[PDB]
């Protein structure tokens, strides 16, 4: 017999997304660049990996949308909202939607897609908001010019382990 898992995780440590759709405002090589760069920030701290898929089912589908976009989450325009994720599980869970009123950059100005999108990768993987202000998982957006903090390691690697503590 099994019974379930004690805290919210994926059961496995291969993991794949998708890119469903792209913002007006950043090339596509921009947007793979910045999820890229997200999902190593997880990986480097846990034994977990991170694989592209074009098409198909993925874990982790990325979209971006706005006002009702096929969830019981629907945005709300300019400002405000932002993004969501699920937590991990079937479906909808992993996956990670940007509101495509907002402004995405891959500069300080507008909203960093890759700093929302750590952050929303953070809970498609099961973490939920941290209260230390420094932490990625605050639920404030603020521009940093990486290294995730040590919050985040720590509730990263409570759940998945840090796989090798030095690669
Ligand atoms: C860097 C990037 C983002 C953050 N923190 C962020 N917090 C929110 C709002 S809280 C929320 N989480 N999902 C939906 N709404 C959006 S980006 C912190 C540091
Ligand atoms: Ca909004
Ligand atoms: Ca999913
Ligand atoms: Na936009
Ligand atoms: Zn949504
Ligand atoms: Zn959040």
């Amino acid at each position: 017999y099994n019974v379930f898992p004690r805290t919210l995780k994926w059961s496995k440590m291969n993991l794949t997304y998708r890119i469903v759709n792209y913002t007006p405002d950043m090339t596509h090589s921009e947007v793979e660049k910045a999820f890229k760069k997200a999902f190593k920030v997880w990986s480097d701290v846990t034994p977990l990996n991170f694989t592209r898929l074009h098409d198909g089912i993925a874990d982790i589908m990325i979209s971006f949308g706005i006002k009702e976009h096929g969830d019981f989450y629907p945005f709300d325009g300019p400002s405000g909202l932002l993004a969501h994720a699920f937590p991990p599980g079937p479906n909808y869970g992993g996956d990670a939607h940007f509101d495509d009123d907002e402004t995405w950059t891959s500069s300080s100005k507008g909203y960093n897609l890759f700093l929302v999108a750590a952050h929303e990768f953070g809970h498609s993987l099961g973490l939920d908001h941290s209260k230390d202000p420094g932490a990625l998982m605050f639920p404030i957006y603020t521009y940093t010019g990486f290294m995730l903090p040590d919050d985040d390691v720590q509730g990263i690697q409570s759940l998945y382990g840090p796989g090798d503590e030095d690669p």
